[PDB]
């Protein structure tokens, strides 16, 4: 599903995310942008064998089991492709786990290099939310 920018926002904010370790709905609005462009089905394979799956681009070297990311961990205890449905739930539950495990969102490097500093909240201008 590729998710509209309000739409988003909304799923979002009902699933707990909205300032969610001190981190506005804004910040994770434009994380998907730049991670997904909002689409739940988004996969990328890393340099280093792992994959990133869903609008938050979660990474199976961690969070996710894939079954082909050797020595890897499943910290949100998920298989990979549950990240990619149009229920973002599970794509949000593990989000959450990241976003606690120390870096903030420092863990999606896009997060850092184009969100980070920037007038995040304009990801959520004019929504009804
Ligand atoms: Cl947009
Ligand atoms: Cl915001
Ligand atoms: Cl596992
Ligand atoms: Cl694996
Ligand atoms: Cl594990
Ligand atoms: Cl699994
Ligand atoms: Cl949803
Ligand atoms: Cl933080
Ligand atoms: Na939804
Ligand atoms: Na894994
Ligand atoms: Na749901
Ligand atoms: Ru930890
Ligand atoms: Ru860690």
């Amino acid at each position: 599903k590729v998710f509209g920018r309000c739409e988003l926002a909304a799923a979002m904010k009902r699933h707990g995310l909205d300032n969610y370790r001190g981190y506005s709905l804004g910040n994770w609005v434009c994380a998907a942008k730049f991670e997904s462009n909002f689409n739940t089905q988004a996969t990328n394979r890393n340099t280093d064998g792992s994959t990133d799956y869903g609008i938050l681009q979660i990474n199976s070297r961690w969070w996710c089991n894939d079954g082909r990311t050797p020595g890897s961990r499943n910290l949100c205890n998920i298989p990979c492709s549950a990240l990619l449905s149009s229920d973002i739930t599970a794509s949000v539950n593990c989000a959450k786990k990241i976003v606690s495990d120390g870096n903030g969102m420092n863990a999606w490097v896009a997060w850092r290099n184009r969100c980070k500093g920037t007038d995040v909240q304009a990801w959520i201008r004019g929504c009804r939310l």
